[PDB]
């Protein structure tokens, strides 16, 4: 059980390897969650489902630096369910995140921000429970 919106500290920043778990359950008539890879005020990752888009489910990834969102890259693949318990784990290679939920791979995200060492923070926000997060080396 943990307060939304949750930061979990990265120490010395992300590297391959590193996965991190997050376990929730979506709120009721839930409208978004996010995750939110952080380096200082810039967001390298941003991990954005969205229950109702114009009536429709969509995933959206992007990165933003200097307050300004680049170019979206939007997932059609929507595992997530109002009401039910999740899982999602994202795990650091040396290319990019990989994105897995419910222990399916969902998709992946090209590094934009490149020193990894310096994404320090994930912001973990939107309309779930949270129950954990962690990283951990494998
Ligand atoms: O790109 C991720 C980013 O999207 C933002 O959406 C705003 C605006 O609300 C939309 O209407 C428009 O399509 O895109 C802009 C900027 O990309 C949203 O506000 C952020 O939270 C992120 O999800």
């Amino acid at each position: 059980m943990l307060i939304v919106p949750y930061n979990l500290p990265l120490p010395g920043g992300v590297v391959p390897r590193m996965l991190i778990t997050i376990l929730g359950t979506v709120k009721p008539n839930a409208n978004r969650i996010a995750l939110d890879f952080q380096r200082g005020n810039d967001v390298a990752f941003h991990f954005n489902p969205r229950f109702n888009e114009n009536n429709r489910r969509v995933i959206v990834c992007n990165t933003k630096l200097d307050n300004n969102w680049g170019r979206e890259e939007r997932q059609s693949v929507f595992p997530f369910e109002s009401g039910k318990p999740f899982k999602i784990q994202v795990l650091v290679e040396p290319d990019h995140f990989k994105v897995a939920v419910n222990d399916a791979h969902l998709l992946q995200y090209n590094h934009r921000v490149k020193k990894l060492n310096e994404i320090s923070k994930l912001g973990i926000s939107g309309d779930i429970d949270l129950t954990s997060a962690s990283y951990t080396m494998i």
